[PDB]
């Protein structure tokens, strides 16, 4: 149903068993969940999952970078997709070895976001919300029938706010997605898809890190001044996308037991920024002073991704196979060519007279984003155009042995063409002139993972799947347990993965992440539902080129993460929810140099049911106001995140 917190099976057809039986950590964060926690963004949801953080809004799982290993809807996200909730189904986070999907070189760690698609029902859903934070939103959801055999659904959203505890900074955006599907209940299905998402925000790096005598004796954090600071200039700094995708999807069974699929998507994005970077290094903050270097990109890019597989079941003598195979190809295409801007207070990174009163330089304890600002913005002389190409070809296989055992098998390929050129100007890559880059390389993938059922509710598994590259391995011991007929999920592991250049920026040894992870996600009782986790990630630098990093833990890497979310339906006519969420200290690099300290965030929610087609719902996220970081970079500076807020949603639901 609708509601659930616990989804039994992935929603990509790349799965050969039900999650019970797949022998890897997967989560899905379901639709009811986004929905209950008035998730906005994506990072949003992910926070209901252990041992997700973020670096470079690269999304890292389980401490190692997982930014080409994000997925929509099972496809590469070529030209790089903004995507918000409005239009998300679910989303799966899978940690375990091996991966369903064609990540290049990849021995785990995804994130597929599930689009909504037509249904076959007649529903209207729409959303009002009005924020502490100023928060305006407006959604519609609606989906019709068309016969027995086509539906449409559109979705809508459009979204204004300031940020609770950032000063002056504010998000807007908009967006639309159609889609139609044709065939139910035929033997060929096709969905057609489109998306389109604007935004318009203020762009936010947060607070500097102090950067005095740095070291992992000394390590540097963000400066100790009001968490409200904004470093930025109303006046200049800005951040503009756009995404447009359309896919098409068919599907034919060929008979009861074999289907063939075929998806197609395009892509076109655009971003444009300017953003100012808080002092970048430059030795102003030890003097109370912050240096506000402009960062630009002015770039379009360009995607398609086709996809074939072939999905069937069939037996070997007393063995049943659960099968699929396919191939992947992609192209990408992005420009870019950042802005030249210029100082209104004359040369040099160090603060003076002049440069706070152009506006360039400002105030590191009371810093005055409405400056007006006297410099000047034209188009750069340097500019790149990258074109990537992939392929990948796979196939996966459930074997059932026995009604207790089970054996996984996957092989996958995957190689990669990118090719760079354009003209660079004097600086860290030589001197000004034109460049041309290209590289080209190929993995293969394989994974195995054994399934022992003690019961048909229960699966203790072990897995592995390892990766080359003409040492990468991936480990993990495990146990899930479906209960209440299904009602609840409860999964256990225990893990360890090894890399010899996790990354971007590549290292030259070897890493290792072992530790633990709980999960839970269902009814413990009618009336009470549960969603989340716990995790223990112990990692370390085992061999590197810098000696002195030998030992250290791995950057962006939190050595506990606890993650809980609950719902109890106190009165036929009233929910409450509350969540806690606790993450452990972070660093920003392999010297172990900077750092972000631990935290407790707490939220609260609760639903009354005006009637039956009408919820008031309150959300309060970070209902304590703590102020916490939620990123460090592993150089000049750390991002603050939002401090407490109160949603207010009106949403209206109307089914047949
Ligand atoms: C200067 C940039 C223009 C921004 C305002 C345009 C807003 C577009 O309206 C949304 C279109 O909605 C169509 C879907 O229905
Ligand atoms: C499509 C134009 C791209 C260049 C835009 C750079 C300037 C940013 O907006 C200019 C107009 O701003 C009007 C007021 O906007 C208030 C909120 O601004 C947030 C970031 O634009
Ligand atoms: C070859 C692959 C790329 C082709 C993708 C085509 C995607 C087309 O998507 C159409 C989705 O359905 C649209 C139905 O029309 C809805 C218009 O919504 C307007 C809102 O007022
Ligand atoms: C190694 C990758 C390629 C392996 C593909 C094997 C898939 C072949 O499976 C055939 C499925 O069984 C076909 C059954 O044929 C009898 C038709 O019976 C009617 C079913 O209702
Ligand atoms: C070797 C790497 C290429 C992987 C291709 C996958 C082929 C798909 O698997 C189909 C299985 O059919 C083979 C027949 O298996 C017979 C097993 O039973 C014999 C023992 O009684
Ligand atoms: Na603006």
């Amino acid at each position: 149903d609708e509601t659930t917190y616990n989804v039994d099976r992935s929603a990509s057809k790349k799965y050969t068993a039900p999650l019970l039986d797949t022998p890897k950590t997967v989560t899905v964060i379901p639709q009811q969940v986004i929905k209950d926690t008035g998730a906005l963004t994506l990072a949003d949801a992910l926070r209901t999952t252990p041992g997700i953080t973020f670096g470079a809004d690269r999304p890292f799982i389980r401490g190692f970078n997982a930014e080409s290993d994000t997925f929509l809807d099972g496809m590469r996200d070529v030209a790089s997709q903004t995507r918000e909730v409005f239009n998300v189904e679910q989303i799966e986070v899978s940690k375990g070895p091996g991966s369903a999907y064609t990540g290049a070189g990849s021995t785990g760690g995804s994130l597929n976001l599930i689009s909504k698609t037509a249904k076959q029902d007649n529903f209207t859903d729409a959303g009002f919300t009005w924020g502490s934070d100023q928060t305006r939103r407006t959604t519609l959801d609606v989906n019709r029938m068309i016969g027995d055999n086509a539906a449409f659904r559109l979705n809508l959203m459009k979204h204004d706010a300031h940020v609770a505890g950032r000063d002056e900074v504010s998000v807007s955006r908009w967006g639309v997605a159609p889609t139609v599907t044709f065939g139910f209940d035929t033997p060929t299905r096709a969905t057609l898809s489109y998306y389109h998402l604007s935004t318009d925000d203020m762009p936010d790096y947060g607070l500097p890190l102090t950067n005095v005598n740095r070291s992992k004796a000394n390590p540097s954090k963000p400066a100790s001044v009001d968490r409200d600071n904004f470093y930025g200039l109303k006046d200049r700094d800005y951040r503009k996308s756009t995404t447009d995708s359309g896919t098409f999807r068919i599907e034919h069974d060929l008979n009861d037991n074999l289907t063939l699929s075929n998806s197609t998507r395009l892509v076109r994005t655009t971003l444009d920024y300017i953003v100012s970077n808080p002092d970048d290094s430059r030795g102003n903050v030890a003097n109370g002073y912050v240096y506000r270097s402009a960062k630009s990109r002015n770039s379009t890019s360009k995607g398609w991704v086709n996809q074939t597989d072939l999905k069937a079941n069939f037996e070997t003598g007393f063995i049943k196979h659960t099968l699929v195979t396919g191939l992947e190809f992609s192209y990408e295409d992005v420009h870019n060519r950042p802005y030249a801007i210029t100082s209104g207070g004359g040369a040099g990174n160090t603060c003076n007279a002049r440069l706070l009163a152009s506006g360039d330089c400002t105030s590191l304890n009371r810093p005055t984003p409405g400056d007006n600002w006297t410099g000047s913005i034209t188009d750069g002389l340097a500019y790149t155009d990258t074109d990537t190409k992939t392929s990948a070809a796979y196939v996966f296989d459930t074997l059932k042995l026995s009604e207790q055992w089970e054996l996984n098998l996957g092989l996958r390929y995957d190689d990669f063409d990118t090719k760079s050129s354009g003209y660079q100007t004097a600086g860290r890559n030589g001197p000004a002139g034109y460049f041309k880059r290209e590289n080209n390389s190929h993995f293969w993938n394989y994974q195995t993972g054994l399934v022992y059922k003690p019961a048909p509710n229960g699966s203790i598994y072990l897995a592995w799947s390892t990766s080359s590259n003409p040492r990468n391995r991936n480990l993990e011991l495990g146990t899930k347990w479906a209960f209440f007929d299904d009602a609840l999920s409860l999964n256990a592991a225990l893990f360890r993965t090894d890399k010899t250049n996790a990354r971007l920026q590549v290292l030259d040894g070897e890493q290792r992440v072992q530790g633990v992870e709980l999960g839970f996600n269902g009814k413990l009782t009618e009336k009470w539902k549960v969603f989340g986790g716990y995790t223990y990630l112990d990692s370390e630098i085992r061999k590197s080129t810098v000696k002195s990093d030998e030992g250290n833990k791995m950057p962006q890497t939190a050595q506990n993460n606890f993650t809980l979310w609950t719902t109890y339906d106190l009165l036929q006519n009233f929910t409450i929810g509350g969540g806690t969420t606790y993450v452990d200290k972070q660093y920003g690099n392999t010297a172990n140099s900077t750092y972000i300290p631990s935290y407790w965030r707490y939220d609260a929610m609760a639903s009354y049911k005006v009637s039956k087609n009408v919820d008031l719902q309150l959300n309060v996220q970070n209902l304590t106001d703590k102020r916490y970081f939620d990123q460090v970079y592993s150089t000049h500076m750390a991002h603050v995140a939002p401090g407490r807020t109160a949603l207010l949603g009106v949403n209206f639901h109307f089914s047949a």
